[PDB]
């Protein structure tokens, strides 16, 4: 058997990340500092009669800061006044912020909120070019729309061509955060890459910065950091004692960007546990796609695909060496899951993800043999295999398996895939098939999502590249409504799937593969957040 060449680019980072010794001095003194800081700041959200536009604005910049999540009861309890009160009588940018504050906490605002700012024809009053930070908060808050808001058809057109004519001549930090907003909106962001750059590039350099709020912001995130980089510490040490950069070296050596992805799900200290665990699941899958893709033969992946479905150690044999490697890292893997898990009661819910598992390489299999088969189904068969195949459902998932709070009841709501996770998918389905289209293509992929669009609609390249993008606009929307009150299952189970979602809009911005080929862009995210600390 003669095998495909490999082509992946090398790990990038070598053993830079391996060993992390935190300074303990240095930890305890930020924690010290933080726990009198995180009550002035309390006490801040506390204050009586303060203006709307004040009280939306401090929970905005303390979102944005990325340290509102040692705020989750005041800041709801604040937003639901709000929500509750009903002021509609403000300008553009509070209106705006109003809007998106209240509906990304699930508080489902009318947007008649906006007909003041619109003609007859629902068009947005062109007079209102001339406000930018009206404009700001317009664009923000035009990415939460659902369904329900055509109101708002006209807001993302309207806010961007003005504040693109704005632009080059705002004040700074206010162009820099402008010209980030066009490339970057803050609804579809990574948390932690959208707190890096406000706290660095836009509030430490703010004339009005509030310095209790900044100095807050900039330990909190460099504590934080110090545990992402023990954990990321321990997971390099668990990728290098299994070797797969050696014993299986077709396969993508990307476990920084594996941690990376797990870091956007959530970044809290509190999904510590839940954060390791998931980063090993998604490098494993990751090695079990190369070996689909780029590696084992026809006869070879229907043996690996049964064995998974069997999973059992006894079913080793019937495998070729090197798919012995990765068959039996993966029954050890959950193996540890359980253990890890014992204590806390909790090692049943190991076989929610194990049957994701199964479901993900069934998929892979018949890739596989659409691929040999030269078949390009229509969009629906096409879909139905290949929404899997994202490994989305299996990630979201596995995503609560180390999380403490999770119960049999948020895994059975998941397992029927709900609204909220199929629109995650398939997010992430189509903005991967619109930028790995071309060299799919080349590579003789014949069943590649936009191929199936062509010949099933009978379409350009370019039109079906367009139906694509709507049916990730579509699935954004059913995201957004999915987070509304009441809400099927506690927020905190939402959050990993809303950020799932943002991973990939960051991950494949400018429509290129961000994973595989990570120099560009995710380099950067994975230097800002776990190399380098924010200088104070
Ligand atoms: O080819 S897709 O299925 O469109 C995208 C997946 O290959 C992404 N991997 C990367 C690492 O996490 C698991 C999935
Ligand atoms: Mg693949
Ligand atoms: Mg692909």
């Amino acid at each position: 058997i003669v095998r495909p060449v490999a082509d992946f680019s090398p790990s990038l980072w070598g053993d830079q990340f391996l060993s992390f010794s935190i300074k303990n001095q240095v930890a305890e003194k930020y924690a010290k500092e933080i726990e009198a800081l995180k009550e002035q700041t309390r006490n801040m959200l506390l204050a009586t009669g303060m203006k709307l536009a004040d009280t939306l604005n401090l929970i905005d910049t303390i979102e944005r800061l990325g340290i509102s999540y040692h705020f989750e009861k005041e800041i709801d309890d604040i937003l639901d006044q709000i929500y509750n009160q009903n002021s509609n009588c403000n300008d553009l940018c509070t209106s705006a912020l109003q809007f998106r504050l209240l509906r990304q906490h699930g508080f489902n605002i009318s947007p008649e909120i906006f007909s003041k700012f619109q003609d007859e024809n629902g068009k947005f009053k062109e007079s209102l070019a001339s406000d930018v930070l009206g404009l700001l908060n317009l664009y923000e808050a035009s990415h939460v729309r659902t369904h329900a808001d055509d109101i708002l058809e006209d807001a993302l057109a309207f806010s961007t061509i003005h504040l693109e004519s704005a632009a080059p001549h705002l004040k700074s930090p206010l162009r820099e955060q402008v010209t980030h907003a066009l490339e970057q909106c803050l609804h579809k962001g990574v948390p932690r890459v959208e707190t890096r750059f406000f706290i660095s590039s836009i509030y430490d350099k703010e004339q009005s910065k509030n310095n209790v709020l900044l100095r807050f912001a900039k330990l909190d995130f460099n504590l934080l950091q110090m545990l992402h980089k023990q954990e990321l510490a321990q997971v390099s040490r668990w990728w290098k004692d299994l070797d797969f950069v050696t014993t299986l070296p077709y396969a993508r050596d990307r476990v920084v960007e594996c941690y990376f992805w797990a870091l956007g799900v959530y970044f809290e200290p509190q999904y510590s546990q839940a954060r390791v665990m998931l980063v090993k699941t998604i490098s494993m899958i990751s090695i079990v796609d190369d070996t689909f893709d780029a590696y084992g033969t026809v006869k070879e992946l229907e043996a690996y695909t049964d064995a998974i479905q069997r999973w059992d150690i006894n079913e080793i044999d019937r495998l070729p060496d090197y798919m012995k490697i990765s068959y039996k890292a993966i029954l050890d893997l959950y193996k540890d899951y359980e253990k890890e898990l014992s204590s806390a009661g909790r090692s049943h819910i190991v076989c929610h993800a194990i049957e994701r598992m199964k479901e993900v390489v069934r998929n892979y299999n018949v890739e596989s043999t659409w691929f040999i088969e030269g078949y390009t189904p229509p969009v629906s068969e096409y879909l139905s295999n290949a929404l899997a195949t994202t490994t989305y459902y299996y990630l979201a998932t596995t995503s609560y398996l180390g999380m403490k709070s999770a119960t049999e009841q948020d895994f059975e709501w998941l397992s029927k895939n709900p609204k909220i996770l199929e629109a995650s998918v398939i997010i992430c389905r189509v903005i991967d098939d619109t930028a790995t289209y071309e060299v799919e293509k080349s590579r003789g992929q014949i069943a590649t999502g936009i191929e199936c669009c062509m010949r099933d609609y009978g379409i350009s390249t370019k039109e079906a590249m367009a139906k694509f993008q709507n049916m990730a606009e579509t699935a954004w929307k059913d995201i957004n409504e999915g987070l509304l009150r009441p809400t099927p299952v506690s927020t905190e189970f939402l959050t990993p799937i809303l950020n799932l979602a943002r991973i990939v809009e960051v991950t494949y911005i400018h429509n290129l593969d961000g994973y595989t080929h990570p120099e560009k862009v995710l380099k950067p995210h994975i230097i800002n957040l776990l190399v380098d600390s924010i200088k104070i």
